[PDB]
């Protein structure tokens, strides 16, 4: 009952006891182990499989007289020749690996203890590729990379993490035992601004200004990310808005920014934004990731950036306006031309898979587990296959005999205005509208449809078993539409089997419809106008890159004569980095402008 | 001053948005066809329905009269809901709102 | 008997008790498992909440129909965890097997009626 | 619409039969208190804004 005892000693906090166990530990150590002098002392300390030794229990619990028990416990460590795989232990565990003293000092927010074990010496760069430390999901464990300098980052803890960075010994070059850099941990456990006063964008600022050079930002992870648009694939704004304008305006770490103010001759200030993974040009970028993740709620402030808007106004005119006037007019050329063939049975045949080619590769390989929105992108898409798979099965039927040939170009018929709406949205003039047409669509009337024909389906087809009359098949369907209208005639009742119901049923038929069918439309209107009548607009930009997203991909390599180049050579060091004119005009409040590269105000 | 806007802002709005609709359901009923058979009779049936008049459907010719009647059933709820959205709608904007600049403008 | 006869505040403090000193700690209902930093996982006593046991408070609370107060008396800590989850164990394989089993009956009736 | 979303559930318990045990929350968690056996069941909640230190916990090793 020894390596118990000395569990138990330190669990309650011992503030003499433990000492005396050492003194009895030490006397033991006179015994010949014969097989190890240290060692057999490092096994009677150490738990054996759960490797807690005398550090972890020490530290896993929290007692007044902390300070002493290690002092305590470093003093006969070092009187002992034992300081440096004995404070190095690791978890021997299948779901805990790597874990060292310095990772849970730091975590239960003990200052004085972590500047006590890296002053003797600590596993700063002790890495915990633990199951629990490196979870597949939310409610499994605390992913921070698995770096005790990440730790106190993500911990909100200011403190520690610049002591360590004075010590010379990190490893911020070593990413982490997953992929993902200090700073890739770093903004991922970042969230919105009602759980957090945006400490971490604080802390995003202190660690880079200790980097001093750009290798942070160019490292990926497994997956093959950087730190720019990891913030924009899950959706971060706050520490997105700080890296991209980023306005170091002090010298020896200028080149670590994003945002350089070109000239400033009095109130016009011209800034220039870097778009080294911002712009379509690379592989991966921002841009293509945030128009296409459908995983991000908060892209109503997400996409008005500084250098995304500008990159987004001014493209419209640049490559929407010579695309979206030409699918427009392409469209509606189609579809008059449509329409006089279809009236005339007693251009279109060229362009009718020239849909079924576009959306059948685009639905097929999209894939993005959308529709969250309802409204989204994809209903117009599925819309316009249906239109094209109808027409070229309207071709197939020609020469496949049978009938209903008008049935499916009729069908197609009032599917190709349907697809005419979308093409109204684009307009800076009905775009703050039409997204609201959509939605009454989708969410009000779709919602009125369904419990109408469930109603009158039912009661349609009760009095046709029941039955110069309305008998059956579309007769009954037919004499309740003209009751909801305003039209047909009551009664008559050739058949006398019980008419008393008969009335009856048609009574609360007309009843229900006008009163409680009714309810629920006018109802809505009360709540949608009031409250989202005021994010029309909002929504209406989400779709507003769809367009130009795909345009540029079924743009070929012919480039460079309508976006941005920028390339403003000498910006910093010795390269080139693209930039983006803004000619930004403060006009209030002067106070002189001396933050500048470039001495002329040039162009 | 404010009849002017509504004519152009709120009507001309309402106009092309119920055009697009009545001329592309007439003609997908004309084509389909004592009866309404093409010309005016297709907008001029449509447009019976939406202001209280006319007789539904009769069908002379057998292609698929379950369509016909879906089509008719989708086109009168469409406008009196939707189409109808967009015109009250506009009211309660402007009235709260512009019905202050009549005079300035 | 707090959730028989409709009171609030004596049974939340009595399912969140969150004793922390010691000599005593049995004598509670919430314990915290493990706090790894912002991430604390609390554990419930449930000994007379689901209904394993023979009279529950989740079977009494449901079907008295004498409480008017049951908007936040079902709301509590170890009740909507034991509610939201158990809808996809239980109601996610029985809701939908009533509803389709009674929508096939609603057709296979009307087309016997109609025909 | 709380109110009748537990009527359901109840009643589907009701009528399913005693095999169970695969579906709901066993949650033993041995030696919790004392030396018996009482059934717990899980939350994990993040606070995020107070931290402030935690030292109220009767497991050191954070598990599963």
């Amino acid at each position: 009952r020894l390596k118990k005892r000395i569990f138990a000693a330190v669990s309650e906090g011992c503030v003499e006891e433990l000492v005396e166990l050492l003194v009895e530990l030490q006397e033991l150590c006179r015994r010949r182990h014969d097989e190890d002098v240290p060692d057999f002392l490092m096994h009677k300390l150490t738990a054996s499989d759960t490797g807690k030794t005398c550090l972890m229990k020490a530290l896993l619990n929290i007692n007044p007289n902390t300070k002493e028990i290690v002092r305590i416990l470093l003093a006969f460590a070092e009187e002992n020749d034992i300081l440096g795989r004995f404070i190095n232990a690791e978890y021997t565990e299948e779901a805990y690996e790597g874990q060292t003293a310095l990772n849970i000092a730091i975590e239960r927010r003990q200052g004085d203890i972590a500047a006590l074990l890296i002053a003797a010496g600590a596993d700063v760069n002790a890495h915990a590729k633990g199951a629990f430390f490196n979870p597949k999901y939310q409610h499994e464990g605390f992913y921070f990379g698995e770096t005790p300098l990440a730790l106190a980052a993500c911990t909100n803890q200011p403190e520690i993490v610049q002591l360590l960075m004075e010590h010379e010994q990190t490893d911020i070059t070593s990413r982490d035992s997953r992929g993902n850099n200090i700073l890739h941990a770093l903004v991922t456990v970042a969230e919105d601004f009602k759980t957090q006063n945006d400490f971490v964008k604080r802390m995003y600022d202190m660690i880079l200004l200790r980097s001093g050079n750009w290798e942070l930002e160019t490292t990926r992870n497994n997956d093959g990310l950087t730190p720019l648009q990891l913030a924009a694939k899950m959706g971060k704004a706050e520490i997105l808005k700080y890296i991209l304008s980023r306005e170091i305006k002090e010298k020896r770490l200028r080149s670590l920014s994003r945002k350089f103010t070109d000239w400033a001759y009095g109130p016009v200030s011209s800034s220039l934004y870097d778009l080294t993974n911002v712009d379509t040009t690379t592989d991966n970028s921002v841009l293509e990731i945030t128009v296409y993740n459908t995983n991000i709620d908060n892209r109503h402030e997400m996409l008005t950036l500084e250098p995304l808007h500008t990159l987004l106004h001014m493209k419209w005119k640049k490559f929407a306006k010579h695309m979206f006037f030409l699918s427009f007019c392409f469209y509606f050329f189609y579809n008059i031309t449509l329409t006089l063939v279809s009236y005339y049975r007693p251009f279109v045949l060229i362009w009718a898979m020239c849909i079924s080619v576009k959306e059948g590769i685009a639905i097929f390989l999209l894939r993005p587990s959308d529709l969250q929105s309802i409204l989204s992108d994809a209903w117009f898409h599925f819309v316009f296959f249906i239109q094209a798979v109808l027409v070229i099965l309207s071709v197939f039927l020609y020469l496949f005999a049978y009938k209903e040939y008008l049935a499916c170009l009729v069908l197609a018929m009032a599917l190709g205005w349907a697809n005419m709406l979308y093409y109204t949205r684009g307009f800076q003039s009905m775009g703050m509208y039409s997204v609201m047409i959509q939605k009454v669509i989708l969410h009000d009337v779709l919602k009125f449809l369904f419990v109408y024909i469930v109603f009158l389906l039912g009661f349609g087809v009760a009095l046709a078993s029941l039955i110069s009359s309305y008998g059956s098949f579309s007769d009954a369907v037919l004499e309740l539409f003209k009751l909801t209208i305003g039209l047909g005639d009551l009664n008559i009742q050739q058949n006398s089997k019980y008419p008393i119901l008969f009335l009856f049923l048609l009574i609360t038929y007309v009843i229900l419809t006008f009163v409680l069918l009714l309810n629920m439309l006018i109802a809505l209107m009360g709540e949608t106008v009031e409250n989202v009548s005021k994010e029309s607009e909002r929504i209406w930009r989400l779709q507003r890159a769809r367009t130009i997203l795909e345009f540029e991909k079924m743009l070929p390599e012919w480039l460079r004569s309508r976006f941005r180049m920028g390339e403003l050579c000498k910006v910093a060091e010795d390269d080139f980095r693209l930039c983006l004119r803004i000619n930004e005009v403060k006009w209030t409040e002067w106070k002189t402008h001396v933050s500048f590269l470039n001495e002329d105000p040039g162009p």
